[PDB]
């Protein structure tokens, strides 16, 4: 039926802990229960759920909210427990504190306090920015004023937790199959957990905003990746609500056919895949390396500037695309800009231009760059090879012998991931030679995977030398939460996404990022005019592209073919946080007929004539708020 949501997870969750963890497995199982001071509606705006109203000072320093009477938390089973009240914002902020949330880079230096308290300086909480004035009055104050904190809130660090209920469960508190181990106050409960299974939740109907659910039930099947084909399979019985299409299947000119009125193109998303290089590497136990010195040449190739560059020029974007999209679909998927180069604009001008007016100060080979999605301006053979030539000599003087050999790993069961790092194997090795460079692709079952990788515990954990396993979202509305993320002291991701958790790493050193961080920082100190802080972080990630030390690929999400049961244009729209229409289910509406391609392209084009207005309804709203 159309309430009953069907479709897939990938992960299972190591934790129903939303304060403390920063992976979407989380977030895939908690926001449906979950809601903090806002949402987003399916224009893009801020919308109120447990803040009715909010209000912030002329020096924009302090933000006041007033929380919604009548909101109650209840068990997976639909008992009330309590009504929410601002001191669960306060305790949930302390929480995130005391068990040092993994997203704790959004508060740390937003939140007044907040750094002193994480340090240990100051053991009272206090002295942090967070305070329940009443029961019904939550006040924030920040160190500095900042135009998108409000868009912060639909993160999960600044959800609320009712503190007799984390309290009454003890070391039970959050476990990833007990759905009883949270409480729920959003539009869901979450029913069931089953490992390796599936996600079960079901309407609310005591949720003060009931009136805007229009599903009975959640259903998420566990998805490995091994049957790519499962997805359209189980649409097409109906099981499933939507379904993303893999043009490589063998099956598919059959799919097209019967689809071809349905199939539609959604839109890229705002995270960034692409492969990360340890620059690092801490342990060996998925290696083909057979001696010490493959393993020191590979390290010092790595730190290499022009050899990371030779890769970065190296990889056919279009064909790894074309893995999972096929051919003809292939460049829309293409990014080539950690962050979303239309992420934000200084007037006419979108990041990706602002990044592009200052990459030629690093070499020529940038001049006339073009950063856009949807086209690879990354992939240069004839400037491969150059670089390569470079690197070659400089590390053949300090001794280095080649082929310089690169463990990759895979999950032995996402077959079209196995399928995208092969292409970056023929990439890389075609355009550079196999005399110059290996690629040793290391196969490993899905949690020997994700243990190494997504869930990787520590620096010694990431076991790989070039890896794509992880993408990044964005989680509000800055390009600080692209680029703070890599800064030599944002441990918790820099592990992931280049191999290293020691901010005085001799590696990290060499590679420059000490001069990173300073660019990061005197961007972050520009709160007074939005255009030059965007023109500063702009420096960054110009920084960032020369560097090479991360491989962009493409949009992490969308750009796809897909066939839908949903209504377009029904769902949450979000660029940033934890309450888009992937993990929250608000506002969605489903219908009984596959959705035509014509039905979706005249949603399209009225959907953005109202989101445009809506939008600019808003913006002029906001001085209103200023008291």
């Amino acid at each position: 039926a159309p309430k009953a949501y069907g479709y897939v997870y990938t992960a299972d969750p190591e934790t129903l802990d939303y304060l403390i963890s920063s992976k979407n497995s989380t977030t895939v199982v908690t926001s449906n229960g979950i809601d903090g001071l806002f949402t987003n509606d399916n224009y893009g705006n801020l919308a109120p759920a447990v803040a009715e109203d909010w209000e912030v000072s002329k020096d924009g320093l302090t933000y006041t909210y007033k929380i919604r009477k009548g909101v109650k938390w209840f068990t997976s089973d639909g008992e009330e427990y309590a009504e929410v009240t601002a001191k669960d914002f306060v305790n949930g902020l302390k929480h995130a504190a005391d068990k040092k949330s993994e997203a704790m880079y959004l508060a740390e230096n937003s939140v007044k306090g907040l750094a002193d308290y994480l340090s240990g300086t100051s053991t009272d909480f206090s002295t942090v920015g967070v305070k329940a004035v009443d029961d019904y009055t939550l006040q924030y104050t920040l160190n500095q004023p900042e135009p998108f904190w409000n868009s912060k809130l639909t993160y999960s660090i600044f959800w609320p937790l009712n503190e007799e209920f984390e309290t009454s469960k003890g070391s039970d508190f959050a476990k990833p199959t007990d759905p009883t181990s949270l409480l729920y106050n959003g539009p869901f409960l979450l029913k069931g957990l089953t490992a390796k299974s599936s996600v079960e939740f079901v309407k609310n109907e005591q949720y003060w905003d009931k009136e805007n659910v229009h599903l009975d039930t959640i259903n998420l099947a566990y998805y490995d990746g091994s049957d790519q084909e499962s997805l359209e399979r189980n649409f097409t019985s109906g099981a499933y609500s939507y379904a993303r299409l893999y043009p490589t299947s063998s099956n598919y000119s059959k799919v097209a056919e019967e689809y071809k009125d349905n199939i539609y193109y959604t839109q890229s998303g705002s995270g960034i895949a692409g492969l990360g290089v340890n620059i690092d590497r801490q342990s060996y136990n998925y290696t083909s390396k057979t001696t010490d010195s493959e393993k020191v040449a590979t390290k010092k190739a790595l730190l290499n500037k022009d050899f990371r560059q030779a890769l970065n020029f190296a990889l056919d974007r279009s064909a790894y695309s074309a893995q999972i999209n096929g051919k003809d679909g292939a460049a829309l998927a293409v990014r080539n800009l950690f962050v979303k180069p239309d992420f934000v604009s200084a007037g006419e001008k979108t990041f990706g231009d602002l990044v592009a007016a200052q990459l030629p100060a690093y070499g020529d080979e940038w001049k006339g760059v073009n950063l856009a999605d949807g086209q690879d301006g990354l992939f240069n053979a004839d400037k491969a090879k150059a670089e390569f030539a470079k690197a070659k000599k400089a590390l053949e003087a300090d001794g280095v012998q080649f082929p310089i050999h690169l463990d990759v790993p895979v999950d032995q069961a996402s077959k079209n991931y196995i399928s995208r790092i092969q292409s970056f194997k023929q990439s890389v090795e075609t355009v550079l030679g196999v005399e110059n460079v290996v690629v040793d692709i290391q196969q490993m079952t899905s949690d020997e995977f994700l243990n190494i990788t997504y869930y990787a515990a520590n620096a010694s954990s990431e076991d790989w030398d070039v890896s794509g396993g992880v993408s990044w979202g964005p989680d509000y509305q800055d390009p600080s939460t692209y680029l703070d993320i890599l800064k030599t002291t944002s441990s918790e991701t820099t592990k992931t996404y280049l191999g290293f958790d020691n901010p005085n790493s001799p590696s990290v050193v060499q590679v420059g990022l000490k001069e990173y961080d300073k660019l990061v920082d005197e961007a972050a100190r520009e709160t007074s005019d939005l255009n030059v802080r965007y023109e500063k972080y702009a420096a960054a990630q110009a920084w960032l592209t020369d560097s090479s030390l991360f491989i962009p690929a493409m949009a992490s999400s969308g750009a796809a073919p897909v066939l839908s049961r949903i209504v377009p244009f029904t769902g949450a729209s979000a660029q940033t946080g934890s309450k888009g229409s992937d993990v929250y289910f608000k506002y969605l509406k489903s219908q009984d007929k596959v959705v035509t391609k014509e039905e979706y392209e005249k949603a399209r084009e009225k959907w953005l004539k109202e989101k445009a207005e809506s939008n600019e309804k808003a913006q002029k709203e906001l001085a209103s708020h200023v008291k």
